[PDB]
């Protein structure tokens, strides 16, 4: 009698609605435009659904895979990072006049009274987690729309990477972003996000941020309805970011942090401890049509915890990393300023300021570098502009190889004056 949840691709709106009231089907989620729900079945049921091959063409169980730059104020000049970037803050002088771009954050929720954040923040954040949370396991979890509180602290973090504007500064400042919280207090489901992209992109953000990835398992010598590995999220995934292409919104997403050159099969396996035949990715990083981020140090070279690799890496962000910790230890790192010269200074859920590392800090790079381009240059009709701008002119070009730091890290000085060159 065991009732579990099953993730389901469907063919049509109006046969899958027929469908679920003659099975009383108990649909939890849903997302129409991409034809995937999940419904909470026995493994009876599940079978018998299967073979409705009219309606459903796959059901898989759904998985764990988962500008004041100088006052005495200011902490715009302890962000190393944001200084690299800007030419020591030399570019927030090169704006444009009108920052109408919204960048939908897709993450844990925001503190939407944070001080350098408050001015940005749109009222058209919405929450994508469902009533009772993660397998209806967090009954505190009511399914408000507009509840974007972040209860985990991620989504601060990412968001005043991208949109700060008070003590601490972010590449767009004066840009709007838009939260889509995917995170209650526990985990997130990849159907959550597949959801939140379609739902910045119907809400007009041209850029979209995830900083959520996951090793999804995916089999294509099988071609079964009912399935053993994840492929319906897999499916839901990559058509949400072709939904979004779509609409005209361009979708960043950060690289993993496990320090592995994803064309390696063996060593992304074993990320799931997976033994079948058989394939593990790197998602939504590895796939196609996103801007793929990964993370550079203080002395511009990868992180040691970035994942790269050729056909992979799309460009590299200031994101971090932990050489010192690793070699002086907890008490000389944070003691002997350490800590301050290798991590990202960002606004935390506590109003205030925290120091953190990893591709996540990277990508609003990225993303806010990509509102600035299409507002400076008018590129909202053609957003794929923005991008090749992004990779032409808006990197550095003294960071190798390519399978490393793709086009090079980012420099939002040089993507803002390229109607500016100068003969050298
Ligand atoms: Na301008």
């Amino acid at each position: 009698s065991e009732e579990l949840y099953y993730s389901v691709e469907y063919k049509n709106t109006a046969t899958f609605n027929k469908l679920v009231k003659k099975k009383s089907l108990n649909v939890v989620y849903n997302i129409p435009e991409l034809h995937v729900a999940q419904i909470k079945m026995t493994k009876m049921h599940a079978n018998a659904l299967a073979n409705y091959k009219n309606d459903i063409k796959y059901i898989n169980a759904t998985c764990s895979t988962c500008i004041d730059r100088t006052s005495n104020e200011s902490l715009f000049s302890r962000q190393w990072d944001m200084n690299k970037i800007t030419n020591n803050g030399a570019s927030y002088d090169d704006l444009p006049k009108h920052a109408n771009t919204k960048i939908a954050i897709i993450d844990t929720g925001v503190m939407k009274n944070h001080d350098d954040l408050k001015n940005n923040f749109s009222t058209d954040s919405k929450n994508l987690v469902p009533l009772n949370g993660f397998r209806g396991t967090e009954p505190e979890e009511t399914g408000d729309v507009h509840d974007v509180n972040d209860r985990k602290g991620h989504g601060t973090m990412v968001s005043g990477q991208t949109s700060a504007n008070g003590k601490l500064i972010g590449v767009a400042p004066n840009n709007k972003f838009t939260m889509y919280r995917v995170f209650g207090s526990k985990k997130t489901e990849l159907l959550w996000v597949s959801k939140a992209i379609v739902q910045a992109a119907n809400d007009g953000n041209q850029v979209i941020n995830i900083s959520v990835g996951s090793y999804i398992i995916l089999d294509k010598n099988d071609h079964q309805t009912f399935r053993k590995d994840e492929k319906v999220e897999y499916d839901a995934l990559q058509k949400a970011i072709n939904y979004a292409k779509k609409k005209k919104s361009i979708v960043v997403a950060a690289a993993g942090n496990d320090g592995i050159d994803v064309n390696d099969k063996q060593k992304l396996k074993l990320q799931r401890e997976y033994q079948g035949n058989g394939e593990v990715k790197d998602v939504p990083a590895s796939m196609d049509n996103v801007v793929t981020v990964g993370s550079t140090d203080q002395k511009s070279n990868l992180s040691e915890f970035s994942n790269f690799g050729m056909n992979y890496t799309d460009i590299a962000a200031p994101g971090g990393s932990f050489a010192y910790l690793n070699q002086f230890g907890v008490d000389k790192w944070m003691n002997e300023g350490y800590m301050h010269k290798e991590n990202i200074l960002t606004t935390a859920n506590n109003g205030r300021y925290i120091y953190q590392a990893g591709t996540s800090l990277a990508t609003p790079k990225v993303s806010g570098a990509l509102a600035l381009i299409i507002d400076k240059y008018h590129l909202e009709k053609h957003p794929d502009k923005a991008i090749e701008l992004l990779y032409q002119h808006g990197t550095s070009k003294n960071n190798k190889p390519f399978s490393r730091y793709g086009h090079g890290e980012l420099d939002v000085y040089k993507a803002l004056n390229v109607a500016n060159q100068k003969a050298s």
